[PDB]
RNA sequence: CGUGUUCUAAUUGAAGGUUUUAGAGCUAGAAAUAGCAAGUUAAAAUAAGGCUAGUCCGUUAUCAACUUGAAAAAGUGGCACCGAGUCGGUGCUC
DNA sequence: CAATACCTCTTCAATTAGAACACGG
DNA sequence: TTTAGGTATTG
């Protein structure tokens, strides 16, 4: 006789229980446990809180930074391995000291120094060659056999830190000099192309080319000194690709497809040159000649160095930070001495201000130490190209900054490989593994190999050849590589929904497209003069056509049916066709894109070759990397021209469907034998259709099915909540409100609910690129006119300016940045229409009168003007296609009186599809029974309401909401969600359909839906009580019921039960901090003293444990009794549980009672005393645990106070609030006792609240809304929970925090349930 | 069907940061002190660590209590009424 | 004791997959 | 992107 009305929000949910006239019902219940009570009695409305779920974002990072770092620590083992023989011989002890290299001179088991063991020489090493970079020179270049220990020394720190793997190529550093190899290139075209020469015109190559600009520029740069070339034209692309880039010469050439080169990309050598001989071989020397020149600019960056000295140029570099630092180092302080000597200790000695001596040796960034200085140097005199250098960047450059990593692996792999061939002759060993350990620097397995496990992996997929143990060397080999890769996909792609078990067909496959084409075709009606009823085509006729039609073009039309098949064939001198648009919608498109690729018609035709042909594109489908497609390209290899197969890699494949392949031809109807396919073609008689035949009961088809979906009858709960498509934190939600329900409903004596009511609710850096972006691709300089900062765009109407490049969206008219404060944010669609607050639907111009009618989108006179500004944008990506496609839409007819309903309706029914399979769980789990007929008995209604009823109903009837004030609004949005919902179906069966779950005009249906929600009220002439007109029901009574509203509303208790959750997670703060003499400080790994070496700190704890035993105090150690709390931090958690007690002992615990300790879990509740009640959060604090049960005069009071945005309300009411706030304007004195005397009784931290009470009181004069609204502010101090700071208007109260748990030992320990209503109370005294 | 954004799940890379150690500091001066020279680099751990010993796994989800289960998860607590500062009383069942 | 006041690893690359949602045709 | 438990500091 009751129904539940619930709110599910990202943290909250609200639930509630209504009786038959919207009352909430007040039982009294049992309480467990050993305290005096043994009954209380509570309200059956309340909200469940909890802790928002998180996403596994941050701990995959972690998943991969972890299989990460090993496998990097594992390179420098393979180094040693191969190394151990010969260096024993050379050094017994090398490896030994780096390993132990860390450890304190006390805990060093070797000598110290771990070169050379000995003092002097380490000393005589690091001052010839002072940075690893002076000694990777060296050995590049020297022709005199090293110390292998040196040698060693080098390699592995390539191999540590390597080099990105963006760019995949060989590089032959003989590219030193651009400008020789550019004027090269001017040669070797001009042979090609006498016709048009081009004149080098000493270009400085080396010099446009060299330089920093950005890339698309310099290619302006050197084509702004050539005498008239375009910029498209083939010579542009050509220097445009050295320069990393992806031109496109296919509108010199006019190939059919389009043909882009990139070098870096992977599939360039085939790419061009599968392009290459379409061209002539003529060609193939010109690339190369531009390939050798993107060589050595390519690499221009990392040095501008003279090459000619250098075969190791990128550590050379290296080489010269550190001569540009030490004459700066010189001239810097031999500068400050000549002047301002005596503020010297400052900038060098002292750590902590960011001077030099902070930066070599304090936290002082690159950034931070060149913005200290600014002022000085700038101070300074005769300090002037110093400040050029600074403001270049290049002040004084340390070995390792954030930049490098632009730095491609294959110099640090041109450096190995120097390195090796230098001295590879006075050691064997290096030529015997020479390819080892140039292959320990190369090697990453690729994505789809993913993690080389052993079967013990949650996480990974690979398939292994041999069991043997995987070397970089041997990878191939043992990793079933390309079977890995279709292992890879094949786990993240679909099943059929109609069959569970089939995985999803390929959607190029040619199946699904003689699917598509024979189930299109099958719906095609045929009339001519003669006969007399138009008729279905016949099998005869669709396999004809099919075959004739289909097979011979992409796409088929309706005159290619009406000449060619019918005339031609049937020769109808004319038709008419009713099935069709102007084509066929589908085409045999993969058919066609064979053909092309093969030659072969009658191979595609003969159905023995068909399983290939899926095989084909399964395979084409499947796979990205060209060399990985190739493999089972060699399967069907020897049939095939060698000229096909290089043709046939190229056409990859996209996407997936949606239909298997039993399906379209997988199962067979037992009395008609036969399949869907089959029965496309050639089904009538009458001609049935893919969804007719799933549904025909005389087929076979509906009822095979029906054994697919049952299979695994549905999973448990949570194995579904946790597969729908949403928001981690949403379905934790999702899960727990379930968890209420079956509580009230077990609460309700186990007796179902009639209605059960659902609601739901609803960067910095991106927009900084998405503008950087598009400026450049438009090419304005704008952003150079005028700079901004990242942290500025969360203002729109500055950001938005950019993005509409400083022009007027509607008017064509540069724009004021100052001034923003003019002009108007116009948003694309009307509010009343859709609720858009986004990018998508906002647009910033001086005046929104501009766009047109205030009731339309913007005006045909608006995107005419504009039409065309508007696809820059697009290409920009400055805008998008929603952006767009509602800007351009008024030539569109705009919105029709059809659109206006559509978005009208849209605020009320949800249509949100997370907010569907929680109203479907609710249905199913409510109802199981079932009546004599297939047909399911509905005795739970469920109902998804639209957050607008609810947000509107308040507004409209004296209901407001003020989160702020309390905890409780989220429960009563339950109980409206709930009478509401209820109210609404008891008048208007009619929409039950839209409402509730379970199977032009326009105008009016505006009307319908707009007016909706009249009834409730006495005025808009109403009568006062509501009623079906059809059953004689009574649904509503405004007298009585809107009071018994605020009775329920105003009701000082609701249960509001945080969720117990255990801590989980990191085990401390990730920082490492430096040795101190604390107990507090983690030991980072099990031998090093934090004391000695320093360690972690601020360790999590999972939950917390009384443990009531004794200790021993002084020498006596005597045995006295404490009760104190422990926490068990995550780390401790795991050896917590295998044993306690012993794990208790050894923190030195002695005579623990074994069975009082009792599990605490973060967010537990104590009730002491007075009804002061608090939560636990830490081991050492607590939290506010209580509520304020506001009377609800002071909230709707303030709401109207804050005078939020204003007032949005209809003129004529406006006056109407007003009085009351000043009439009752000594209410805010009521509100300040109020918080004052609870604080006072529970908060208990007076300390801060005389404090919070004297701003209060000097402020009397300010007017209502400034006093008004921060009042409100002023809630924080009270409210559930944990403590924040806030402030009066600007007087900032900081928070007073509850430091120890003492408190709590002997008081009540409140068990809750998931609502509240069941309690376990424990008095702990013992 | 086409397209596009957004968000989620997985995999494989790069660059910094941090932490002890190694880069013979000197000149005085009995000493705290005070004069100047030096600084740019490397090694190593980078969740403690687990057994299934992999170039594997180690920060998501799920969690009142009590009886019971390995775990999943099942089982446990009268009703009415009048009233309202976090549930208080009444009558009834019991 | 419990009042104040500081601290909290970061920023980049590449590849697949699928909902969900909103424009067009 | 800011909270809200851990840390040692000062009166």
């Amino acid at each position: 006789k009751y129904s539940i009305g619930l709110a599910i929000g990202t943290n909250s949910v609200g639930w509630a229980v209504i009786t038959d006239e919207y009352k909430v019902p007040s039982k009294k219940f049992k309480v467990l446990g050993n305290t005096d009570r043994h009954s209380i009695k509570k309200n059956l409305i309340g909200a469940l809180l909890f802790d928002s779920g998180e996403t596994a974002e941050a701990t995959r990072l972690k998943r991969t930074a972890r299989r990460r770092y090993t496998r990097r620590k594992n390179r420098i083992c393979y180094l040693q391995e191969i190394f151990s023989n010969e260096m024993a011989k050379v050094d017994d002890s090398f490896f030994h000291r780096l390993e132990e290299s860390f450890l304190v001179e006390e805990d060093k088991k070797h000598e110290r120094h771990p070169i050379f063991g000995n003092i002097v020489d380490e000393v005589a090493y690091h001052e010839k060659y002072p940075t690893i970079y002076h000694l990777r020179k060296k050995l590049v270049d020297s022709t005199d056999k090293a110390d292998l220990r040196l040698i060693y020394l080098a390699l592995a720190h390539m191999i540590k830190f390597r080099g990105h793997f963006l760019i995949e190529g060989d590089l032959n550093p003989d590219n030193s000099d651009v400008d020789k190899l550019f004027i090269q290139l001017v040669q070797t075209y001009n042979q090609l192309f006498e016709e048009n020469p081009i004149n080098a015109s000493g270009v400085d190559a080396k010099a446009i080319l060299s330089a920093r600009l950005s890339k698309s520029r310099r290619l302006e740069n050197l084509i702004a000194q050539l005498p008239g070339e375009k910029k498209n034209g083939l010579f542009g692309n050509l220097i445009a690709l050295s320069l990393g880039l992806t031109p496109n010469f296919k509108s010199n050439f006019d190939l059919a497809e389009d043909a882009k080169l990139q070098l870096s990309k992977d599939t360039y050598d085939d790419d061009l040159d599968n392009l290459l001989a379409q061209i002539g071989d003529q060609y193939a020397d010109l690339f190369l000649a531009a390939k050798n020149l993107s060589d050595a600019i390519l690499l221009s960056d990392i040095l501008r160095v003279n090459t000619e000295i250098t075969k190791a140029p990128l550590s050379a570099s290296m080489i010269k930070r550190y001569d540009e630092h030490h004459q700066d180092l010189t001239l810097l302080k031999a500068l400050v001495r000549q002047q301002l000597p005596e503020k010297y200790k400052e900038i060098f000695f002292d750590q902590s201000k960011n001077g030099y001596a902070g930066y070599i040796d304090g936290g002082a960034s690159q950034e931070e130490f060149y913005k200290f200085i600014k002022p000085i140097l700038e101070k300074m005199d005769g300090t002037e190209e110093l400040l050029v250098k600074l403001n270049r960047e290049d002040l004084l450059r340390k070995q390792r900054t954030f930049d490098n990593g632009s730095i491609p692996h294959q110099i640090h792999l041109g450096e190995l490989h120097a390195i090796l061939r230098r001295q590879e002759d006075f050691y064997p060993f290096l030529k015997d593994n020479r390819e080892k350990i140039e292959k320990i620097l190369t090697f990453r397995i690729p994505y789809y190999v993913g993690p080389l496990a052993r079967g013990n992996s949650r996480f990974a997929w690979m398939t292994r050849k041999s069991e043997e143990t995987i070397t970089p060397w041997n990878f191939e080999e043992v990793v079933d590589k390309g079977a890995s890769a279709q292992s890879f996909i094949e786990r993240m792609t679909n099943f059929d929904k109609n069959l569970p078990n089939e995985k999803v067909l390929p959607k190029h496959s040619l199946l699904y497209e003689y699917f598509t084409v024979y189930n299109e075709l099958t719906k095609v009606k045929y009339v001519t003069e003669g006969m007399r009823k138009p008729a279905f085509l016949s099998g005869e006729q669709k396999k004809a056509i099919v075959d004739l039609l289909f097979k011979t073009n992409r796409k088929v039309t309706v005159k290619q049916l009406k000449e060619d098949y019918f005339k031609k064939i049937e020769c109808f001198d004319s038709v008419e066709i009713s099935g069709v648009e102007d084509r066929f919608n589908a085409s045999l498109g993969t058919y066609h894109d064979l053909l092309k690729i093969i030659k072969d018609k009658d191979f595609l035709d003969n159905e023995e070759n068909e399983d290939i042909l899926e095989d084909i594109v399964l395979t084409l489908t499947l796979f990205e990397d060209r060399e990985m497609i190739e493999e089972r390209l060699k399967t069907y290899a020897h049939l095939f021209d060698d000229k096909v197969m290089k043709q046939l890699k190229r056409r990859r494949y996209t996407g997936w469907g949606r239909l298997s392949r039993k399906l379209i031809n997988g199962i067979r109807d037992k009395q008609s034998g036969k399949t869907i396919l089959d029965f496309l073609k050639s089904d009538g008689f009458a001609n049935r259709n893919f969804m007719q035949l799933i549904h025909d009961d005389s087929l076979t088809f509906k009822e095979d099915i029906q054994k697919a979906q049952v299979s695994g009858q549905g999973d448990s709960l949570h194995e579904h909540i946790a597969n729908l498509a949403g928001s981690p934190a949403i379905k934790k939600g999702i899960l727990q409100t379930v968890k209420v329900v079956d509580e009230l409903v077990k609460v309700m004596g186990r007796h179902k609910p009639e209605n059960i009511v659902i609601e739901m609710a609803r960067n910095s850096r991106e927009r900084m690129k998405r503008i950087e972006e598009g400026i450049k691709e438009l090419g304005s300089q704008i952003l150079k006119e005028h700079p901004v900062e990242n942290t500025q765009l969360q203002n729109e109407k500055l950001y938005l300016y950019y993005l509409q490049n400083g022009r007027d969206m509607y008017v064509d008219q540069e724009l004021d940045i100052n001034r923003l404060s003019d002009y108007d944010v116009d948003a694309i669609v009307p509010q009343s229409f859709l609720k858009d607050d986004s990018i998508d639907n906002k647009v910033l111009t001086r005046s929104d009168k501009n766009r047109g009618k205030s009731d339309n989108v913007p005006s045909e006179e608006v995107v005419k003007k504009m039409k065309n500004y508007w696809r820059q944008l697009l290409n920009a990506k400055l805008i998008t296609q929603r952006k767009f496609d509602n800007l351009t839409k008024a030539e569109r007819g705009g919105l029709s009186e059809l659109d206006k309903a559509g978005f009208i309706k849209r605020q009320l029914v949800e249509t949100r599809q997370i907010t569907k399979h929680v109203a479907q769980i609710l249905d199913s789990r409510m109802n199981t029974k079932y009546d004599e007929n297939d047909k399911l008995i509905r005795e739970v209604k469920v109902i998804t309401l639209k957050s607008k009823l609810v947000s509107d109903f308040r507004k409209d009837f004296q209901f407001y909401k003020v989160r702020e004030i309390n905890n409780y609004h989220h429960a009563h949005d339950a109980y409206l969600n709930a009478v509401v919902g209820t109210a609404l179906i008891k008048k208007y069966p009619k929409l039950e359909s839209e409402f509730v779950y379970g199977d032009g005009k326009a105008t009016a249906k505006y009307f319908f839906y707009s007016n909706i929600m009249n009834f409730f009220k006495t005025e808009i002439k109403r009568p006062l009580i509501e009623t079906n007109g059809e059953t004689g029901e009574i649904v509503w009574d405004k007298g009585r019921d809107f009071a018994t509203v605020r009775k329920v509303l105003s009701m000082p208790q609701v249960n509001i039960v945080k969720k117990t959750e255990v801590q989980t997670g990191g085990f401390s703060k990730e920082s490492i901090l430096p040795k101190r003499n604390s107990d507090k400080l983690i030991a980072r790994k099990k031998d090093w003293d934090p004391k000695k070496y320093g360690g972690f700190d601020s360790p999590t704890v999972a939950y917390s444990v009384l443990v009531v035993a004794k200790v021993e105090k002084g020498k006596s150690k005597k045995l006295k009794s404490v009760k104190e709390l422990l926490g068990i931090t995550i780390m401790e958690r795991s050896s917590f549980e295998k044993n306690p007690i012993d794990f208790l002992e050894a923190k030195g615990y002695k005579e623990v009672k074994k069975d009082l300790i009792i599990k605490l879990p973060k967010y537990s509740l104590f009730e002491l005393e007075n009804g002061r009640k608090r939560m636990l959060a830490s081991a050492g604090e607590l939290q506010k645990g209580n509520e304020l049960a506001l009377p609800s005069k002071y909230v709707n009071f303030l709401y109207l106070a804050s005078h939020y945005e204003k007032l949005k309300g209809s003129p004529e009411d406006n006056e109407q609030k007003q009085l009351f706030v000043e009439q009752h304007k000594h209410y805010l004195d009521e509100i300040i006792e109020q918080i004052s005397e609870f604080s006072k009784r529970v908060i208990l931290a007076d300390a801060n609240l005389d404090k919070v009470l004297s701003a209060y009181n000097k402020h009397r004069d300010k007017p209502i809304r400034e006093q008004a609204e921060n009042i409100i502010h002023l809630f924080t101090l009270t409210n559930l929970g944990a403590p924040a700071a806030f402030k009066y208007f600007d007087t900032t109260i900081d928070r007073k925090r509850y430091t120890s748990t003492k408190e709590v030992l002997d008081a009540t320990l409140i068990h809750q349930s998931i609502t509240g209503l069941y309690e376990t109370r424990i008095d702990l005294s013992q």
